């Protein structure tokens, strides 16, 4: 195997959207491949998956959807002149046929269970309806604000949709569920007064009840997302006795494309869903009268996407040492980890003590026995987990001679609601303690880690924490702050989530004098005069979530203090690989990371 | 019907009044007609000026420079930017340079052998007799002011040592002979190099090291590395720092030696700009100073003087040796009205302001306008915006609070380190005296508005009193902390203006206590927010914070985000930004009064 | 009342390719100012289903079955060779800046031959390409030997022989060409015998000009014997019809070692026939009232396209219709009635298509081009549309037509404007007698190419017609000889005259309708393409200028698009505008 560099990424192909066939015997999925990445449809009937489409221009093909009779695949095509067109491909032979002709394209196609219709959105994006037998199209519903989740009733009489009433409620993450019948020209009638976060609609097979993922209106958005059964405007929690959130919230950098996680009824009593547990993501079943049981939970693995019906299940699975692979009914149908171009190593667990119990993290070491630099990596969120996702960046760091230290401080999401709530209103206290305590225990437990060549780095909240830590201790020899936050006041006015984020996470309103002062005392920029650590700053110019003004303030302050500093301003926004298939941003980012580490460690 | 913003399109804008070496002619630039403005050269030998070039594409022609023999005009043409030579006695202009990125700032050598200019920025040199071009000097940081020695042996140049000194606005003067040695240890702000006729000494505009850039810019004679102030007994800054919105293009103000003992310069005095002479042996004398007028640009030699002149009631006109040579005020499409003076008292003496009323006798809404800077003056510049406001039925109230620049150094220093105290007092005190002195002003239909520092002050005032019925904040500042990190002047601006460093904890808290956003919870006044998305001086994050805060408080608010940067009319000739800005101003005032 | 827009309701089939096992048929269908695009369709016995879908360019054409029956090669549009697995999957692009044409699989499935003009060869198993042969002059017909050892190709020696339609047959083995037949004449449609040595061709031996019927000839060691003996009719479809868009294969196919299947034009019809090595011709599928325009065959099955004067072209597989294209015709079709006339060579025939009702209707004499083609039992949308708009359409096969024996063709040799004009006016007079609904006071004459020559000739020799429409006309036979891309050979074959010879040129001038233009009084619409290489526009310019000088009402439509633009690019604008001009002129003068 050759010498690993950032270029190792280009050897990888990225799977997504594992769609099981209605009869449960096949899986169709998306694979992004090589320079620009483009995606095509792949198919497996139990054996090694085979390519079904091959794109040479544009972004490629995505969103495969089986017709209920199992004979056709609907999907979205992005070519040289087409933004995103709905296609129909007969599986028994022939070429795909273009069905829609929109300048701006379409997204999110869903067959009706009877195969008579395909719903999709196009431009707020309006909901359209394709009549399959009549080959006609018609605008179904044009919302004033926009449509969130969508699912057909099992009898194909209409769809349930999630939407807000105004921009203010959407900014506050408050939504309701509506019933929308097929048009006989017709308006949607409200079905549930939720006034809260809701997605992942799972209509019960009885045609009346339905499940959703979210939280009731009473609790803030730091509350674990849970499963709720809805019946005649009432709600009943289904994942009772399960102090863990629904969905995958574990880190990993090999997710390109759509990763469906919609709950699915295996029968009238059983609801299948995914859940994050201590750095892992497993499949579980909820019973219509309550109680969670494990369905497919490896405490050392991550199930990042799944589809299911009464006849089969398809999913994508990964671990800290295994690249994502597609499965059909427990049989791996891809050989994607074999493409990983250098050997992966096994992490070692290192724990630390907190007043709420033992916390955990991991150390990934390189080969050999010599002393190696120690890199403390901090995940964002902050309510996510490090753990058993596959992280090409971490394996590459170890392959280049660095010890990677990454943990789940208080504020992480997989260790119970109380672990999340520990940092509420006081970022920079017990979370910073846990991160520095964890790192100290790494230096003690692993003597190979060189205590004289250490660095701290993280993204988003991890960038906030990198700025906070370097402003409160000079112990680190290098720092890399990515998509950072430095000034909590200006963030509240500039971020597209600034109006609600600090209220949910800290109970503070930047537009209120007393709250603003508290936000300033929580801002790493107040303590910037103490920073002595050479810092690399990475940020997108057009970032709407963490505006680049956050990074500009940190750069200007360090520059004024004559602290060695380097500011990489990307013209591409984050997640550019998924957006256009161009890996340039990821490659340049990794290059800047290692160049900075090489100079100072 | 009442005139609207479209009245702007009736105007033509003069700039760069260049007197000929023999003092008998003046060449200048005129920008005239959304419809787009283009510039061409005009010429007058004493009578009505005539067009000399006619551009139909691009931005047009600029920077006319007389050849020493008086037979040719050099200028810059954008049809990017080419150096042209036009023989004045007959013929067509000839293109001389072939650069992709263009040229800027041409200056003939006094002997007529060379023309110096910059290009990317490197300094280049054109040999006139040889018709050859050649790179003179490629600085690492950049070149500021530039002037030829009188014997054409070389040039004096202003430049900094590093980017940090440039960020701190500290510069030195260098000697660069024909194809550089440090000539003056200045380590401070310097421009307007005016070489003495003796070939050894030279004067400059600026300030010595010690006090920050809030100190009045003055004239300094340099001799063998030593400096002595020349404009003594004159507690006023050099240059035009008076408001006005009919200045499009370049306005030269370089001091000029009328003889071996007399240096001609312009100076701002109590809302006016006049010409003065500083004498090598002696103080300052008035040369051409109307306390009710503004001389915005001038060129001079031993034989003649050319300038641009304006007042609060007179559109800018070009003059040659005291004779008006343009007819530009005649183009103003509606009658202009005369302001009345209203005074207010402070512990530093009497302050002054003005009220411009509409025709008639009925009550009219009262608009308090606040100038930016803050170290500039309102007063006797021509302001089309103010005349248009009065023509549409509004009483315009504009004053010079403490912090303004034309009333002595102490008037400037009163606000140092404490914006939002005595400056805000002076503005509301002045406005109260307006309501008292002018009964036509409607005390129940008032609005407050301003740009840059005036936008900071609009945000500050509405956060400390609900008295105003409407507010318009333009290119505002709302968060002094984030400004320090985002502004292209943020590293030095608060240090000079407030003695505060945003990167230091104790100073940052003081900056937050001076930030209008801390008090935003008190704002009840409907506010229009105007800002350019690409603003580098006042980043748009300043306006985004004010909008989001008012919107969260459910205060009526409107946020106009311009894709065009400020001064787009001078930049590309497109008046769309100014027209749209005025439309948004009046639509908001019509909605709330 | 229906107008020219009715054309846009139609979809046009072409290239019916039977599968090697004879159980399937793949063909091309072009369907919808709106533009026609073509895609591949497939039927295994039932209603055909679409197999490819093109949204840009002209579309897909030339489907060719893999010998194993699992893949389809085809051309996609400049023009790329594609391979589509029929049991599932997507098409793969296989090849060039200038595109491809005429793909043919080797019988063993190891190669695909094509042109791009150089001959190229695609190695299927190796997925490699290689130039096979780059001729100096060009390649004509091409067919693989049954053992896939090489190809037979038709070529001329120089440009002069090519202009004179003189060709030979060459043998080209697979690379790592020798002449096979001293033909020195016209040849195409190579049909290699299954024995790997002999082969048949369509054409004519040297001696008589190209007015001689094309026949079938079996080749053995440089010797030739006519195979379709006792059959005084030419090989191939030479019957008029305006619903043929795309390629219509007519290559003869050996059904066994003794039987060669071929098509032939007989009295306005085209049927399938078999020629036997040991004896005469027998009918295989010949309806005297129908037209088989294209066919492919093997030892296991046959696919074809069939039509009649009252039935739009449909695709068939082993006698079963697999398309429903006639159902798309947007107005009722009417049936023509036969009207005969007498000549010294026997009875001639024509047809009259009337409008609905019983009132008097104008009479439009239409003259087909060629001149050695037939009117009759092809489907003609233009004629049906004319009848739907109130016109009686009269169209016949005068002497010079091709389906009534060699003597019928030879009657006009060297003397256009004599017996052919007589037969046309004799037929038209019999129409007025036999069909009292035809209005003798509201008559018009019209035709294309040779029919335009004849429209010009007739109106220069009689004023009886109230209107005239001359299309792609010929007016000056002298200048035609020098300007036409066939001018060097056409008059020599058709008239025995050489325009570059003084005596012949005078004879050509006496045959030129422009000599007699001073007699024209009939208002004439002139239709011509500016870029026409076969009938240069100078032919129409002379007729327009002459009629205009005589102050005869005249209108000159100059199309920027060449003829057959619908087949060329899929744009029907030329055909729609042409029909609009036709009816506007007829509406003005009746």
């Amino acid at each position: 195997t050759p010498a690993p560099g950032p270029d190792s990424l280009l050897a990888l192909a990225f799977p997504s959207d594992p769609q099981v066939s209605p009869d449960g015997k096949q899986v169709a999925f998306v694979l992004a491949q090589i320079p620009r990445y483009r995606s095509g449809l792949w198919l497996s009937e139990g054996g090694a998956a085979r390519p079904l489409t091959h794109a040479e221009t544009g972004r490629g093909d995505s969103a495969p959807r089986w017709s209920p009779d199992g004979q056709n695949l609907a999907f979205v095509r992005s070519a040289g002149e087409v933004k995103a067109a709905l296609m129909l491909l007969p599986l028994k032979g022939g070429e795909a046929r273009r069905v829609t002709h929109f300048k701006n394209g379409v997204s999110g196609p869903q067959w009706s269970p009877d195969g008579r219709f395909i719903a999709f959105t196009t431009t707020p994006a309006a909901l359209w309806l394709y009549d399959v037998e009549a080959d006609k199209l018609r605008e179904w519903y044009a919302p004033e604000i926009g449509i969130g989740a969508l699912s057909w009733w099992p009898d194909s009489r209409g769809v349930l949709i999630v939407q807000s009433e105004d921009e203010w409620q959407a900014s506050q993450w408050r939504q309701d569920v509506y019933d929308l019948p097929l048009p006989t020209a017709a308006a949607p009638q409200k079905l549930l007064d939720w006034n809260s976060a809701a997605h992942g609609l799972a209509p019960h097979p009885d045609g009346q009840r339905f499940a959703l993922i979210g939280r009731p209106a009473g609790k803030g958005n730091t509350e674990h997302a849970h499963l709720y059964l809805i019946e005649n405007g009432q709600h009943r929690r289904l994942d009772t006795g399960h102090d863990h959130p629904v969905g995958d919230a574990v880190g990993g950098d090999c997710h390109v494309g759509a990763f469906p996680e919609g709950p699915r009824w295996l029968d009238g009593d059983t609801l299948l869903f995914s859940s994050t547990v201590r750095g892992s993501v497993g499949l579980f079943t909820a019973h219509i009268g309550g109680g969670v049981k494990a369905y497919d939970h490896d405490p050392q693995g991550v199930i990042s996407a799944f589809t299911a019906n009464e006849h089969g299940v398809a999913l994508i699975r990964e671990s800290a040492t295994r690249f994502p692979e597609v499965e059909l009914n427990g049989q791996r149908v891809t050989d994607l980890h074999a493409r990983f171009p250098f050997p992966v190593r096994e992490p070692q667990r290192v724990t630390f003590e907190t007043e709420l119990g033992e916390g955990e993290g991991w150390v990934l070491l390189p080969e050999g026995e010599q002393k190696v630099p120690a890199l403390l990596n901090i995940h964002g969120g902050p309510h996510t987990d490090y753990g058993h996702g596959f992280t090409h960046e971490f394996q590459l760091m170890a392959a280049r001679g660095y010890g990677v230290c990454y943990s789940n401080p208080r504020g992480s999401v997989g260790y119970g609601q109380a672990w999340v709530d520990a940092i509420y209103g006081r970022w920079g206290t017990v979370d910073a303690d846990d991160l520095l305590n964890f790192f100290d225990r790494c230096l003690e437990a692993v003597p190979r880690l060189d205590a004289a060549k250490t660095a701290v780095m993280g993204g988003s909240y991890g960038g906030f924490m990198t700025n906070w830590i370097t402003g409160h201790t000079t112990r680190f020899q290098a720092a890399i702050t990515d998509r950072c936050i430095s000034n909590l006041i200006s963030f509240g006015g500039t971020s597209d989530i600034g109006l609600r984020f600090w209220d949910d996470e800290l109970g503070l309103d930047f537009s209120r004098r007393a709250d603003a002062l508290k936000l300033w005392d929580l801002s790493p920029l107040q303590y910037v005069e103490n920073v002595k650590t050479p810092t690399l700053i990475v940020h997108s110019v057009l970032d709407h979530r963490c505006p680049v003004e956050q990074a500009e303030q940190w750069y200007a302050a360090l520059h004024k203090h004559q602290v060695p500093v380097r500011f990489v301003r990307f013209p591409e926004e984050n997640h550019e690989l998924s957006r256009s298939g161009r890996p340039d941003r990821r490659l340049t980012r990794l290059n800047e990371y290692f160049a900075w580490l090489e100079r100072w460690l």
